[PDB]
């Protein structure tokens, strides 16, 4: 008999806080209620390079909250937007939670992006063509290494049980949750800072995956182009946003007096050996990411109430996951799919995704798919549409997916 | 609680080990050379050198470079990292004799320091000068740090999960780590895993001087890079890239291979110190070697070998003595192979954990270069001047990074 949640023979972990920024809102409870009230975050594009370039895509999801107006001087100049993001996160995260005062020796972080401090690659190639090496920065290393962001928030929130920053593309967000759900139940850790960050739509982003042919140009409605299950869709649209959670052992949480927002119960992480950025149509090894989270948690698919797809409104990406879906024996569940609203953040989707399904649970209810006007017979999955669905969710199977075949999936339950 | 020795955990081993550095393409050469003393470390006679006029004027290129082995579509569509990485994974998976494993059961962890990233200053450029229309279509899967571990994913049929951990210098260990994480907790019953990292260039020589951390003795190349000495200046950049193939115990008996060595255990924790400076007082680096000795199943007198991180800085080798005497290892006999092949920031760890495999199956410590007036802060038995022979039975591979990262990994002779 394998060791489970459900049997014990992993410890309870659960999650005692959240936080993100979005297109919507700086406040992750702001942005739960604008997606129930059916709001979108993604809009024209009114930043120059779009005009400069005259970019095929004209749309996506700038943070409501830009995250350089929370920071310093010093902060510009000894950080990349990635750690920026991290440390701002991390701090209201932190707050959130209380500000308790943890053990550090076993307190880890696990953190993941799709790229890093890339920026500032490109800006001290520019300073050493221009003027030499001497015009790098002394900081330039510690500001570009992928590692940096999870870093920071180790540094600040002062981790000393590991930092780790896995990375899977579009899965990373999620992949680090998974990881940090391994740390805690192999016995490294009892808390963990967890989930991902990204960086903000820019011109060179839209360019390179565009040339992928990736991505919908619904540029004279912004908040219909996201289209993920439905028929007419087009690709995916951006949106960006950073989100963390806070998960310890449920002992840990009780013992400080926290009150669990949800069960993170098992982590499934498998990969499709099919291609480099195509999903393999069958779904069958994202399939087994989620049934593998099931044996972890000790749950059937007739459990899972609710699948919050990966769904980012590719032709390709929306049908395989169907797929998945039906391999897991998860296609009876009510889903949702939030890059309908809130847009595709790479790196950090996995982990703003993992936060939405957490409130699904908190509070019984998913938001509407937006944009779902006409089924696709392909996908035949119960995709909430048109206004909220309620009922006492009691367990949930967050999905990502990455560029290079990564799939993850979390095991979620109700507190 | 669970442990290798009691057998909570089942037993993994290495069956087979390929690298590629600045002595030899081919790793037995290259542990020959070792052990002959020889060192990769040479003069840079690149013309990015002089036409920048670097302060850094030494390291060691690969002795056969990967491109040599490339075709015309990979040196166009794979980044270097991935070109690389496909060169190792063919090599290792013909070492291991082909086997036809389930892929189900079949993982690739493979760290980096950054990835794709010439590939990123490219696309830059061809925007700048053409416009968003002159950006390959295949720039994101090149750019990508997954890129490297998913080629060998895909090149070698992995479905299990292919996994890129990033923790700077220490990435090529955590690696390794945590495809035996993934073993022990039952996802995947073989695993290649190791380390892959980019060449020496005009702008990560900059980068990294600017931090004022690296050797300029560049009148004596093969006697810059000196771990543990009194007189040591900073590090020397070595290129390598190194990957294993690990599996369980039953797994390697039931298609015949013959073990190199045991991976018995693994341990990560981080300083929260400094974002490029570890933590003086050794304390969580440590820790990283006494969780390695505890998932194992073994105690700190059982060990006989440190294989350590050992950059040659003068902070960092004086806080890895401290961080060995907290771990109770301070008796083991020492190695720094940075002496010789210099340091290849994420492929490093994996490198050294292949050496320490190989002094297991081999019974030998090649001699630490140019260690010639010992530090006493150090007072670590630095094995030095020849090679050591001795029945090695247990050792402790040490690997550290920027952002305080610290992984130990705990191997055994077969
Ligand atoms: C939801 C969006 C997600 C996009 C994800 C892309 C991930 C890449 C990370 C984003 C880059 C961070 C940029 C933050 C700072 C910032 O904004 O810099 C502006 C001005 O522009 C720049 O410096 C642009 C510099 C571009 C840096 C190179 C990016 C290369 C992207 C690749 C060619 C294609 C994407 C690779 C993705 C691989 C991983 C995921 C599969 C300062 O403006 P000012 O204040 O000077 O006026
Ligand atoms: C042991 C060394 C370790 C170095 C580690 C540094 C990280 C390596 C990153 C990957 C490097 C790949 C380079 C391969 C391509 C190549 O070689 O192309 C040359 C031409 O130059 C270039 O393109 C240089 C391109 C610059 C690439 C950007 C590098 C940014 C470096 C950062 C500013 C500093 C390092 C950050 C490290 C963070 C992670 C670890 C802490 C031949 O051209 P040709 O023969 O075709 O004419
Ligand atoms: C191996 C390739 C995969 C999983 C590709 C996916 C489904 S992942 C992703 O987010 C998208 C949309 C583009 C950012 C894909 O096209
Ligand atoms: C937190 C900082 C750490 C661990 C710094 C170390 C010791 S790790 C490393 O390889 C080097 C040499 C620079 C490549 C350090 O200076
Ligand atoms: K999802
Ligand atoms: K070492």
């Amino acid at each position: 008999s394998q060791p489970s949640t459900a049997n014990g023979g992993f410890p309870s972990v659960v999650v005692t806080a959240v936080t993100a920024t979005t297109s919507i809102s700086p406040d992750i409870e702001s942005t739960w209620k604008g997606l129930l009230a059916g709001e979108s975050g993604i809009h024209a594009l009114e930043d120059e390079f779009v005009t400069k370039w005259d970019l095929a895509v004209k749309i996506g999801g700038h943070l409501k909250d830009p995250v350089d107006s929370h920071m310093g001087r010093l902060d510009m100049r000894r950080m990349s937007y990635v750690q920026r993001m991290g440390k701002l996160l991390g701090g209201q995260l932190w707050e959130s939670a209380g500000s308790p005062e943890v053990d550090p020796d076993r307190f880890a972080v696990v953190v993941g992006t799709g790229l890093g401090g890339a920026e500032r690659i490109v800006e001290s190639y520019d300073l050493m063509n221009a003027g030499g090496p001497r015009k790098v920065s002394p900081l330039a290393v510690q500001m570009i290494m992928p590692n940096g962001a999870a870093a920071v928030i180790g540094l600040q929130l002062g981790a000393r049980a590991g930092v780790m920053t896995p990375v899977s593309a579009q899965s990373s967000g999620s992949e680090a949750i998974a990881h940090a759900w391994r740390q805690i139940v192999m016995g490294d850790a009892d808390v963990a800072v967890c989930g991902g960050v990204e960086g903000p739509i820019e011109a060179l982003p839209i360019a390179a995956f565009s040339m992928m042919r990736a991505m919908s140009t619904r540029n004279d409605e912004p908040e219909r182009a996201s289209r993920p299950f439905d028929k007419d869709r087009d690709g995916f649209v951006f949106g960006e946003a950073g989100a963390l959670m806070l998960i310890e052992t449920e002992e840990h949480a009780k013992a400080r007096g926290a009150k669990p927002l949800a069960r993170l119960l098992g982590a499934g992480i498998t990969s499709d050996a099919f291609h480099m950025v195509a999903p393999a149509a069958d779904g069958v090894r994202a399939g087994r990411a989620m049934t593998r989270s099931l044996e972890l948690a000790g749950l059937s698919p007739a459990d899972i109430d609710h699948v919050n797809a990966h769904g980012t409104a590719t032709p390709i990406g929306d049908a395989a996951e169907a797929n998945a879906i039906r391999v897991a024996g998860c296609d009876q569940a009510a889903v949702y799919a939030p890059k309908s609203a809130l847009g595709h953040s790479i790196g950090a989707v996995g982990a703003l995704e993992s936060v939405l399904t957490v409130l699904t649970l908190r509070d019984g209810v998913i938001p509407p798919t937006l944009n779902y006007e006409t089924p696709d017979p392909e996908i035949d999955l119960d995709v909430v549409a048109g206004e909220p669905r309620y009922g006492d969710y009691r367990y949930a199977v967050n999905n990502s997916f990455g560029f290079g075949g990564h799939n993850v999936a979390l095991a979620f339950g109700r507190y």
